[PDB]
């Protein structure tokens, strides 16, 4: 399984064929035990970011507000609404709010039954920072620019 | 059994939560393209103005987010207006049908479903008569034949 970025233009998502902070919208926390998935909205102030992490469970993200850059393993991808991102199992990921004034808002869909996030260590960081674009974008407490 | 929910949105806040003739389908993340890992599939549907989805019920749920145009959704005995970015939870076994309202702007919506899921069941005459007890539903629904 590889991660996919599906950019949208005029309600057509790239790579698809046309055939004829947190608000938990739907799922266990909101009173719905029936779906196999939980549906959340996240909002991040400009300059803000999610935690750089990996886990077995996948993500399906749709940007609905503002601008993002997503770290996907060895790639940094700019996003705007209504771009969709599939984050594959065990892919390192971090979403950054990159707009000037407009907060980033995105839908995030995950399995109802899912594992815990795992943080990168020194070797994880050193390996992933062999890419200059990734090194420049990622934020941990021991890693910022320079 | 669970209730269907409409969560209307204004300025990226959905009510009910706290801050802490058919459709053209694009499968954004799904099994055909090889995304077997998630427990769910994520699709975008587009319905031409005046169009409608198939009136049906099934055990599996829907989570819908309207992202384009105007909608009216039948949810059992209710007819509910929708605009982006309203979210709808369609509970197990609820009769549902989505209608594209508005002159020239197509209706576009995100639809998320379980990857492991049952087949849609159509209404017969008895189901239709039952749901047409509500005059709003009766005027809204569209069936073939
Ligand atoms: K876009
Ligand atoms: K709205
Ligand atoms: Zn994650
Ligand atoms: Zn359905």
């Amino acid at each position: 399984e590889a991660s996919r970025v599906l950019r949208e233009r005029d309600y057509r998502w790239e790579g698809t064929e046309e055939e004829a902070r947190r608000q938990t919208l739907v799922g266990r926390p909101a009173g719905q035990e029936a779906p196999a998935f939980e549906t959340r909205y996240f909002e991040v102030e400009p300059g803000g970011y999610t935690t750089l992490e990996r886990h077995e469970h996948t993500h399906v993200v749709m940007v609905v507000r503002g601008h993002a850059e997503v770290v996907l393993d060895d790639r940094v991808e700019p996003l705007t609404p209504l771009d969709c991102v599939y984050i594959a199992p065990h892919a390192w990921h971090q979403i950054h709010a990159t707009g000037a004034n407009e907060p980033l808002g995105f839908l995030c869909i995950v399995d109802s039954d899912r594992d815990r996030p795992q943080r990168p260590d020194a070797d994880d960081l050193a390996r992933m920072c062999a890419d200059p674009a990734v090194a420049r974008r990622i934020r941990t407490e021991g890693h910022h620019h320079h």
